[PDB]
């Protein structure tokens, strides 16, 4: 099945998922000189005060922090979006070294990691219905650079030991995703896709300009995770990023001058 290796990694995905070569694939390189400022874009509204995290899971590709999405608790609105999008999960992509790891790039710069906060359009009633629609998902993407520690990440880092291998989960209640956000909400936006199989072309991407800082020690704990299951040969969970895909007939818009 799919992964990140030589034999099953991103260049192979199109055989099982032919949309991999589709018209609106993600991630992309953001060329900051050709993204146009769009004065018609609104400020993003991120309302995470009532977010209810439940659990953290090692799915064999990354780890997912899952939320209770059974009420409007944690929602994204505004910006480029019409209507209201509910937070369901977040996860990260990261590298084996600090010079790689992000999915999106900015003028071909790769960051050490990238955080994706995934939200679904409430007008389609559940996530599985939403991913079948071109406006079904909104993903907030946030870059990570290595420098100072991010205090709001440490609770996540703390628990990784308990979910080392594929299929392991742990209770993860009361985690506040506001502590993962940068100071500014300036962003780029474009229409794209999920960056893992099934690669569905259902996402409005909102990529924040300002990275968060995490410490080397924090990242190093992500790189001790395993893609394998318990009692299988160890293969470190690193380099779980899809490279940039062709922009094709799309425009990236900036919220800021």
């Amino acid at each position: 099945h799919w992964g990140y290796g030589k034999h099953n990694g991103p260049e192979h995905w199109h055989k099982d998922f032919p949309i991999a070569k589709g018209e609106r694939q993600s991630p992309v390189d953001i060329d900051t000189h050709t993204a146009k400022y769009d004065p018609s874009l609104k400020p993003l509204s991120v309302s995470y005060d009532q977010a209810t995290s439940l659990r953290i899971l090692n799915n064999g590709h990354a780890f997912n922090v899952e939320f209770d999405d059974s009420q409007d608790k944690a929602v994204l609105k505004g910006g480029p979006l019409d209507g209201t999008y509910r937070l369901i999960q977040f996860h990260f992509h990261w590298g084996s070294l600090d010079g790689q790891g992000s999915e999106h790039t900015v003028d071909k710069k790769k960051y050490a990691a990238e955080l994706h906060l995934v939200h679904w359009n409430t007008k389609y009633g559940d996530f599985g219905k939403a991913v079948q629609q071109p406006d079904g998902l909104a993903v907030l993407g946030i870059f990570l650079k290595v420098g100072s520690a991010k205090p709001g990440l440490q609770k996540v880092v703390d628990v990784l030991d308990s979910i080392k291998t594929k299929g392991k989960s742990a209770d993860f209640t009361n985690f506040d995703p506001r502590g993962l956000l940068p100071e500014s909400l300036d962003y780029w936006t474009y229409p794209g896709s999920l960056t893992t199989p099934p690669l569905l072309e259902c996402v409005t991407w909102i990529v924040l300009k300002e990275p968060i800082s995490v410490s080397s020690e924090q990242v190093l704990k992500f790189r001790k995770l395993n893609f394998n299951g318990e009692g299988e040969p160890e293969e470190l969970m690193v380099d779980n990023w899809r490279p940039a895909q062709p922009l094709k007939n799309r425009q990236i818009k900036a919220s800021f001058k």
